């Protein structure tokens, strides 16, 4: 297991997300589904030039999986996935400028729900999750587990769990007072409200 420090701007963003009073937390789901949709767009596009990129799985979909016993909500996709370099360096570098602009927009009157316009919507996970685990598999790289409970650090390790083929699973370990997001009615409501037209099947598992 390797431990890394977040870029300072990203630690800053995470603290703002965790500490700011903001009741409209449900937008986290739209942001994660959007990340998945983007990842699915990417593998779909690449497979047009090289169909063998789908040897790791032809189905392009999104699954939402609540687990009350574990108090987790998992967003699973069969998108392009992420390499080790993506997880440690590349995406965080990109996130830096997005974070700076977002925090500036907030100072100017924007609100947290606009986070996705700055490319850092992933971090809205921390509106509802005390810990986030990202298990990911990209073609031509290994399966990795990224994890962070905030506090300025994240870990990356090779994942020994069930092989995924290709794609990403974002496991939200929910805060004690955020269990409404494990309820079927509540998730259905949020998907209908904010993610109605996503161009891939979204299956809401039940318990
Ligand atoms: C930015 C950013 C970040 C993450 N994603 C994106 C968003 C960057 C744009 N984007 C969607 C991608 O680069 C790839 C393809 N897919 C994903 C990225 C992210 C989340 C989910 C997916 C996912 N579900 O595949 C996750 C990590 C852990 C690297 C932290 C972070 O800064």
């Amino acid at each position: 297991v390797e431990t890394f420090a977040f870029q300072a701007e990203i630690a800053q963003l995470m603290s703002l997300i965790i500490n700011t009073f903001y009741s409209n937390k449900e937008i986290f789901l739209r942001e994660l589904i959007s990340n998945s949709s983007d990842a699915l767009d990417k593998i779909r596009y690449e497979s047009l030039t090289d169909p063998s990129k789908l040897d790791s799985g032809k189905e392009l979909h999104i699954n939402l999986i609540p687990n009350k016993q574990d108090r987790t909500l998992t967003i699973v996709d069969t998108g392009i996935g992420m390499t080790k370099a993506d997880l440690i360096n590349n995406l965080g570098t990109i996130a830096k400028s997005g974070t700076k602009a977002f925090m500036e927009a907030l100072q100017a009157g924007a609100d947290i729900s606009m986070i996705g316009q700055f490319g850092v919507g992933f971090y809205s996970a921390y509106l509802v999750a005390e810990k986030v685990t990202v298990i990911t598999k990209h073609n031509d790289d290994e399966q990795y587990a990224w994890e962070s409970s905030a506090g300025g650090s994240f870990t990356v390790r090779t994942d020994t769990g069930e092989p995924m083929g290709r794609g990403t699973k974002v496991i939200l370990h929910l805060k004690e007072d955020q269990t409404e997001y494990l309820e079927e009615r509540r998730i259905k409501e949020i998907v209908k409200k904010h993610s109605q037209f996503i161009g891939y099947p979204i299956t809401l598992f039940v318990e």
